[PDB]
């Protein structure tokens, strides 16, 4: 599924991401824009051999199981393929664990490089939320 911007904002808000660990909704929408372009089916291989999955590009080294990332963990207790669903529940639940891990949203490199410190409220502009 390719989410609309406001469509994703509403779903993220419903699932309790707005101000989760202090991060406003616009931070989460911005992260998803640059991680996946709002496409739930996005997958991208990383140089370490892991793969990142879904709307928030949750990675197989620590967070989900894909059976092909040696030495990895599955801390969200989920198959990585379950993060590609049109229903973002699994991705949100896993993102809550990631953002609680110690480094906040810096865990998403695209968030640090492209959203952090910017006018992230722009990402929810015009949305009836
Ligand atoms: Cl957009
Ligand atoms: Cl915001
Ligand atoms: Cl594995
Ligand atoms: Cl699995
Ligand atoms: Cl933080």
């Amino acid at each position: 599924k390719v989410f609309g911007r406001c469509e994703l904002a509403a779903a993220m808000k419903r699932h309790g991401l707005d101000n989760y660990r202090g991060y406003s909704l616009g931070n989460w929408v911005c992260a998803a824009k640059f991680e996946s372009n709002f496409n739930t089916q996005a997958t991208n291989r990383d140089t370490d051999g892991s793969t990142s999955y879904g709307i928030l590009q949750i990675n197989s080294r620590w967070w989900c199981n894909d059976g092909r990332t040696p030495g990895s963990r599955n801390l969200c207790n989920i198959p990585c393929s379950a993060l590609l669903s049109s229903d973002i529940t699994a991705s949100v639940n896993c993102a809550k664990k990631i953002v609680s891990d110690g480094n906040g949203m810096n865990a998403w490199v695209a968030w640090r490089n492209r959203c952090k410190g910017t006018d992230v409220q722009a990402w929810i502009r015009g949305c009836r939320l």
